[PDB]
């Protein structure tokens, strides 16, 4: 009754009484940490050169305007909110061939220090030539993820590790993973001074 | 026509629960919520051995109880229950953990609410999931499994339960391409090294073969 | 001179939706009779590899509410109007053995008449559980699918038919499948747990390949 | 400057300061003219008897509540409005087998005489037996269009011509058109006094040489 | 800490543009709008020779400039640009004239508004359009065209422009099933015999063959 009431006031205080977050700027840049858990390569189509992945995409960011003291809110350390109610980063695959499909409830975890955890399970079709998938060496494909409309001066993309998490990879998949990495890259365009950041998902795989 | 206010009793109750009283914010560590899950498997529609995807049609029965949805029937003209759209109330975020396509809803998104604050929600769903159908064309059949759980709440917040570990097969389609050899729904508690909380799932395991 | 009749309709619509409380749904104390019927237009596809059959049909739903009654005399002799089916309560009639979500072919609009009647006839495409074995035989294949409220008992929503004959008079003459018979039959059950009756309408179709 | 401002004032006046048209009635019937531009026959499926067409469906009607004198609003003669913000006619294919797919932005054109022009590009699957499509005589198929919920006492459906517009039919289509007509038909049902109108699109087509 | 001021600055800017003074209501004959259109071709995914449809992935670049979106950076803590959801602003109704399926959008629907009042919006899209792939498996390839333009505005209302007649091929997928022989984007002034006013489109001509 008290625990339940304190949360209704907390969400209210952050979401109603406080004017919300309009996004990162040059003066107030934002670090977004990114990491992948690869669950299944579902299909590799050699007549269109599309491959279908199911993965979990972990997204982590921190905000002052989502900080609070648990002492003023009944020891409440964390809460759940719909991703629609808050700002989320516009991380996008740069070479998908169909719109991403979301497999999970679009819900994020907000902790008292202002950090936000958002992990949507997704199915992506993307550009990939599976030539060699039927051999010892397998095939190698790559896809880039990054912000659609922010430079590296507004959203800094970062990984916690270069190793894609394969500890939940489906053991009875048509395809087995020889290796899977996630590398931060800095890209410039000749028009412009800003750096642009993406994370390169490289997967090497073969028929099992 | 003066039962008109049994309609108005239903209108009043709905105000007193939704409009007068604050939003149910979901469960917390101090205010945990038991959710009972059960499955009625209606059909294995397709088994795709080129992608290792199998498609099921089932009813997913969900049931939880909230104090904030309780009322005295005598205070509302002896009304036992009502219906609301699932959009208009909090519902548990139960998710298959190995789906390959977004879940497709086959039934109207309506929940039943009872005077003791109990809520019943039974969406019919079509699900594609990760499954190797090898051996479906033999006596022994294929065995496949899919885990269901909350996406964002631990066992400290959502106490996921079952009433029985036997999947309800009594309205399983008699002319399905696939006959069911067995269907179990097993609750599983897991602990990780990082974290104090238990993590609960319900494992749905189906042994099945091509109808002979 | 037709500025006034437009005004009367605006006034009527307002009086029923804005100035009165809307219909909250049926109860045990205030039950609702819903009449159901089917117009079978086409059997599109019969998949013997997954045991699904695809139908296009019109689903006639009719019910009456006191809260939607008016005197035509009070509103420039207007006897009916049209409304979007999302602005009003509609019954939760569902196919009990569909395999994919229903696809709506028609504009979601209902007809409301001055005696409180609502007429709602969506055109739909349905995939449902069906074994078409014998479809090229003389006897044909036989398939069945039940329709009823998802969340209301017989004591709350009473399902009714006007006829057991499915309307076959617009059945597509050059379909892949000819209809040998199509019936719609109200059935009643009681479950072991409870005293309430449960109603469904059984759409039974016998069909075979057109030669 | 000025031009924008006059546009905003006009749309306000029609949409906010005047009550909008609530739909046609028996006492206030409405003429809708309908016409087709056939772009392409994409697919003929003989295992299900379905054909897919792409076409432009031209719809036109005229409303007193959308008239204005151009001198009253800085010489503005027309504007555009999302089709969701105005009443539009419920014209449906009577024999589609899948929900019709919209290909163009849902924007209508309103002119000072109160006439509305709405031309959605659409992909349609409808019931059609393509037998004989590979012979010289071709296959013949037909689909009816009409209001779903209004009789001919409420919406008077008309055409401007019975000849379908073939001037932008895809020149490299899998199928060539032999003829395409659109014909107004008036029915009567024993149940009721009102007349019922539809427009019947009849297409004769065959595989290209 | 002074990041609170730039956040406050941004919010007042957005507030002053979206709350004080309404929509730009669209272009008129008296106030016509220039829209600059460009294409980044990324992939020819498939060429169905059974239906004569071809599927493209590309980035469509759209530029326009409005006085109603213009500001002095000095009054807003030197903010020179921001991001908006494309829904919260007017955008041009640029359509493919010969699509066979609704365009599918692959990127988030966000635009970039700069202080000079110019808006930049670049949707990634997958398009199915009318194309005959005959000759694709020969050395000289197949050629297909699709026109893009406004659906409801004449050239007196929207002036469609390009910066170059060469499609950007620098991000074209190197392992596609199809290689690009050439890709041009040409601004065309059409005359319809009903009407004196001109109509503008951008014609995307792609010459391609099997890699394969
Ligand atoms: C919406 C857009 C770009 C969408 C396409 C795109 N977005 C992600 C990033 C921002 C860029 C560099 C790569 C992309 C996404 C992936 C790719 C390619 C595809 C391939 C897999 C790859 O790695 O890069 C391109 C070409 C896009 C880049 C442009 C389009 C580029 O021409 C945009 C230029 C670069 C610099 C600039 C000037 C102004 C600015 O405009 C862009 C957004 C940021 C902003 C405001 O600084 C406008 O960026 O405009
Ligand atoms: C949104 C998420 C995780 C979603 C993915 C996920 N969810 C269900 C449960 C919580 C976990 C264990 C399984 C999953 C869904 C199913 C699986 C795998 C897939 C396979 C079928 C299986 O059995 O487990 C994983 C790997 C997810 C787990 C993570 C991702 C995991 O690394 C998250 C860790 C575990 C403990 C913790 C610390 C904080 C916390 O963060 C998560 C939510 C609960 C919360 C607040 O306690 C954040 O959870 O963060
Ligand atoms: C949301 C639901 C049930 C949806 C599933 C369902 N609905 C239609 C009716 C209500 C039932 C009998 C059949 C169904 C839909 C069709 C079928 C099967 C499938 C096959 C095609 C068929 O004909 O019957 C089942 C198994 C459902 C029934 C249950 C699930 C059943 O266990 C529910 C029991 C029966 C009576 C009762 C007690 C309380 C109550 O709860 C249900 C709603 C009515 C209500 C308040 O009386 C809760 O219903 O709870
Ligand atoms: C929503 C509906 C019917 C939808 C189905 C339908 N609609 C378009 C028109 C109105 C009718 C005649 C043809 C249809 C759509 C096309 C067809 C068939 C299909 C084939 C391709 C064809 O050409 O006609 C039918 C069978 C529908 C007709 C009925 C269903 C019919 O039984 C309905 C009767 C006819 C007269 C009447 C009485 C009252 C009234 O009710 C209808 C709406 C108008 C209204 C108020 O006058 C209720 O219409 O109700
Ligand atoms: C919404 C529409 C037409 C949509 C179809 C269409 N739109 C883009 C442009 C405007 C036209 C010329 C080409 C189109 C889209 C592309 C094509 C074809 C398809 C092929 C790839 C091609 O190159 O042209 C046509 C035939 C459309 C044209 C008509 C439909 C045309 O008959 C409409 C006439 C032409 C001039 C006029 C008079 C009034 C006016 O009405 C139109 C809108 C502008 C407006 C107000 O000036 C009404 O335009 O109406």
């Amino acid at each position: 009754l008290h625990s339940q009431a304190n949360l209704m006031r907390l969400k209210s205080d952050l979401f109603n009484r406080s004017p919300m977050y309009p996004g990162p700027t040059k003066d107030d840049p934002l670090t977004v940490t990114l990491g992948f858990t690869l669950q299944d390569i579902v299909k590799a189509d050699s007549s269109t050169n599309e491959v279908d992945l199911v993965y979990y995409e972990q997204q982590r960011w921190k905000l002052n305007s989502l900080m609070w003291d648990p002492n003023e809110y009944g020891n409440i350390t964390d809460f759940r909110t719909s991703a629609a109610d808050i700002w989320t980063p516009d991380i996008t695959a740069y070479s998908s061939t169909r719109p991403v499909q979301v497999l999970s409830p679009q819900i994020a975890v907000v902790t008292h220090d202002g950090s936000v955890m958002f992990i949507p399970a997704q199915r992506l079709s993307f550009m990939c030539d599976p030539t060699g998938v039927d051999s010892e060496e397998g095939a190698t494909c790559a896809v880039k993820f990054g912000s659609w409309v922010y430079s590296g001066f507004e959203i800094d993309l970062k990984t916690d590790t270069d190793q894609v998490d394969l500890s939940s990879y489906y053991a009875s998949s048509k395809y087995e993973i020889l290796s899977a990495t996630q590398t931060r890259q800095v890209q410039h365009y000749s028009c412009c001074p800003e750096p642009y950041i993406d994370v390169n998902l490289v997967v090497k795989f073969r028929e099992r």
